[PDB]
């Protein structure tokens, strides 16, 4: 479809390397994909957590279908529909 909409994922993690890691792993995956990611953006550590926000531009069905594969690691939290 024409799309141009972005989507942003949210990620929580006690710790940053580990937040780091899964959202570098999905860019690695997502940029794969046709639709293009930009970030991950780095956020302010609250209560001693780490939050990054990854901006998706043009997502494609196939992004959904590759996070479905992939499960994110335990100590790790995604935001959906805000």
């Amino acid at each position: 479809s024409m799309g141009g909409q972005k989507i942003r994922i949210k990620l929580k993690a006690y710790d940053h390397e580990l937040l780091d890691e899964s959202a570098k792993k999905i860019v690695e995956v997502a940029k794969s994909t046709n639709s293009k990611v930009s970030g991950p953006i780095p956020l302010p550590t609250e209560s001693r957590v780490h939050k990054r926000l990854i901006d998706i531009i043009d997502p494609s069905p196939k992004t959904i279908d590759a996070l479905m594969r992939i499960n994110l690691p335990a100590g790790v939290d995604v935001e959906i529909k805000l």
